[PDB]
């Protein structure tokens, strides 16, 4: 099962990725988070040299509005982690090397691309307090 362990690796980095956290709760639209899910999933999926961007950032947008609106960080780390996990299966990235700490390695991505979130200054609800 390197899906799954890929999602134990993952998970155990984007629970502890309190800015992950903080871009599923700034998000009030199972559309502003898929939306959040595609740009974060373009810039992981260019980081990671992926020939069809637009298409794994797409299953990542269809794996956070497969949840919806008003769920755990957990719920959507592991459908991100389980749809970026089929993809990188059909690619064969996930091999008995080390499939599992793969799954840190792109939740270091989408901690890369969710912190870059604060370059916008506005996504994340905004204040001036």
């Amino acid at each position: 099962s390197y899906s799954s362990a890929f999602a134990q690796a993952a998970s155990s980095s984007l629970a502890t990725s309190s800015a992950i956290s903080r871009a599923f709760a700034s998000v009030s639209s199972a559309s502003a988070a898929s939306s959040l899910a595609y740009n974060i999933g373009l810039s992981a999926a260019r980081s990671l040299g992926i020939a069809s961007d637009t298409a794994l950032a797409g299953a990542l947008a269809q794996a956070v509005g497969g949840v919806g609106a008003g769920a755990s960080a957990s719920a959507y780390a592991n459908a991100i982690a389980r749809a970026a996990g089929q993809f990188l299966a059909t690619q064969g990235v996930l091999n008995a090397v080390n499939a599992s700490s793969l799954g840190s390695a792109l939740a270091n991505a989408l901690s890369d691309s969710a912190a870059n979130s604060a370059v916008s200054g506005n996504y994340l609800g905004v204040s001036q307090n």
